[PDB]
């Protein structure tokens, strides 16, 4: 029976790939309470996530060039419980160069976890289906970036901030097992039945443009949570836990973007779903804009969370469809370099994050660095809009 096996499979990869990215990000989800009890600059919280931001940007790369000699039960159960480990050591660590090295290891373990995915969708599912299923599974991310941050606040109010990694990292390892004894490789092993160049690929304007946009949406992203959770206690006079709603709602609106922006993109020299971006991402500017500017002191909260929404679903609807972009677009033949190209710029513009924007608010504000970033999102949706009529098509022409 297919539908059993492909049920239970998918199932598993739901569970796994959701603790992944919670203990990815359990950091950013206590960070304050931490800050609180251990006290710290914006250059050592920079710091620590600009070391994990690169350790898996080189993991991540590594691990997907060399996929195909591999079993990847083995790697995810391996990746889920070094994180779990890692998270578990972080519990008990009260130092900043020690932070530093189990965050640079979890983002080694966190980049082995990643080519499984995409090995056992291809194995079990029809070639014409990937991007579904791999639509579904990025909802598993938005849920783990939506359960994380409130629930940690809640418990925080009664325990210590050392009491939710470690239970975090406990759930983890058990999770690997039960992820080994639940994942088959290859519809064959329970026994029922299964050009261009690189000097063409990388001398392609469209490949370092699409490759550009997302460096600039990762970044911006990654800095509108992080640090606009920061920014919302620290220079407008509210709560921690309007910094944490503040969170669940982008992640909460980011969920129905990216659900959404494949439907509209499908029922729509140039690409005809460029003018879906280009208005997601002038969205997101201008939602941008408005929450630097409007937020007050004195001001409701369903208006934060209003702004928090609107920008996670034009965060997250450009994220799709550059995914989805990229894969049409690239070569016959080259489809897996390409992908490889446009995830590492992406994760060097998520890098570029912490620790420069860090020491701007350091020096300045946070509303300085925050007034960069969207003057920089700004420039970079006018560029894209200038260069757009241009070939799509990569490869040996
Ligand atoms: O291949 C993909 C994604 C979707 C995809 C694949 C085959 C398809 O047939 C399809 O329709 C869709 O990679 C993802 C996007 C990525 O940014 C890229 O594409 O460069 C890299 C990484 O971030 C991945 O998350």
């Amino acid at each position: 029976g297919y539908g059993y096996y492909r049920t239970v499979i998918f199932s598993a990869m739901f569970g796994g790939y959701s603790l992944y990215y919670f203990n990815r990000k359990t950091f950013s989800f206590v960070m304050p309470s931490l800050v609180e009890e251990i006290p710290l600059d914006k250059d050592d919280l920079g710091f620590i996530t600009s070391s994990q931001s690169a350790a898996y940007a080189i993991s991540k790369f590594v691990s997907g060039v060399l996929s195909d000699q591999m079993s990847a039960r083995w790697l995810f159960s391996s990746g889920l419980l070094l994180v779990g480990l890692v998270n578990i050591f972080f519990a008990w660590s009260s130092t900043v160069p020690v932070f530093a090295a189990l965050w640079f290891l979890n983002g080694l373990a966190q980049g082995l976890g990643w080519p499984p995915c995409g090995k056992v969708l291809r194995k079990w599912f029809e070639p014409s289906q990937f991007g579904t299923w791999w639509a579904i599974l990025s909802t598993s991310m938005n849920l783990a970036g939506g359960l994380g941050p409130i629930l940690a606040t809640i418990l925080a109010q009664s325990y210590s901030w050392r009491s939710t990694l470690a239970l975090s990292g406990a759930l983890c390892v058990v999770v690997s097992f039960l992820c080994l004894l639940l994942i088959h490789n290859e519809p064959a092993d329970v026994g029922l039945r299964n050009e261009s160049t690189l000097q063409e690929l990388l001398l392609s304007p469209y490949l370092w443009v699409l490759s550009t946009g997302y460096l600039v949406v990762f970044g911006v992203k990654t800095c509108c949570t992080d640090w606009g959770q920061f920014f919302l206690i620290q220079e407008k006079g509210q709560s921690a836990l309007v910094g944490s709603s503040y969170m669940s709602a982008l992640e909460v609106g980011g969920l129905v973007g990216s659900i959404a922006a494949g439907y509209l993109s499908d029922r729509a020299y140039g690409n005809p779903r460029h003018g879906l971006l280009l208005f997601m991402m002038a969205g997101m500017t201008v939602s941008m804009y408005l929450f630097r500017v409007t937020v007050t002191s004195d001001s409701p909260k369903l208006w934060i969370l209003v702004l928090g929404a609107v920008f996670g679903f034009s965060s997250y609807g450009p994220i799709a469809l550059f995914g989805v972009i990229a894969n049409e677009s690239a070569p016959p033949n080259l489809c897996g370099t390409s992908h490889a190209i446009v995830g590492l710029m992406a994760n060097v513009g998520g890098f570029l994050a912490g620790l420069p924007f860090s020491t701007i608010a350091k020096h300045y504000s946070w509303s300085t660095a925050f007034w960069v970033a969207e003057v920089i999102c700004a420039a970079s949706t006018a560029a894209f809009f200038l260069l757009r009529n241009i070939r799509t098509k990569m490869g040996r022409v």
